[PDB]
């Protein structure tokens, strides 16, 4: 055992930042997560309306780089938390809704073996 194992954050780094790079490499499905929604510039004023803990890629990329994440599954909470928000915000038939479809299967299949070698 109960010693709760310790990460650092440059070991997560290492270890997680390949995850997130993954991401931003679908093109063009992760365009519309690598920044921070701003509802007015992009004509959904009504964002933060439905959407009460916004996250994006970004947000993510800093968190990592400045060793907020304790634990790998604290990343992934942002992550989903971020595929959730898109689900839940947009239409099925839209873009940004089939795209964060696409960037769900894609982190599932990079974070899998990630969380085996940090255990
Ligand atoms: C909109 O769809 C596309 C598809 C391809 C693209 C673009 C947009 N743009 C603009 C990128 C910035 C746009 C974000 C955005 C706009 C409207 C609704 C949502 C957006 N995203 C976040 C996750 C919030 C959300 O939940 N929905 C770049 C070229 O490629």
């Amino acid at each position: 055992s109960m010693r709760k194992k310790i990460f650092k954050p440059e070991e997560l780094r290492q270890a997680l930042m390949p995850t997130l790079e993954a991401l931003y490499r679908q093109d063009p499905e992760s365009l519309p997560f690598r920044q921070p929604v701003d509802p007015q510039l992009l004509g959904i004023p009504d964002y933060f309306d439905i959407v009460k803990n916004p996250m994006d890629l970004s947000t993510i990329k800093r968190k990592l780089d400045t060793g907020q994440y304790q634990e790998p599954w604290q990343y992934v909470d942002d992550v989903w938390l971020m595929f959730n928000n898109a689900w839940l915000y947009n239409r099925k038939t839209s873009r940004v809704y089939k795209f964060c479809s696409k960037l769900a299967e894609v982190f599932e299949q990079e974070i899998d073996p990630v969380m085996q070698s940090l255990g």
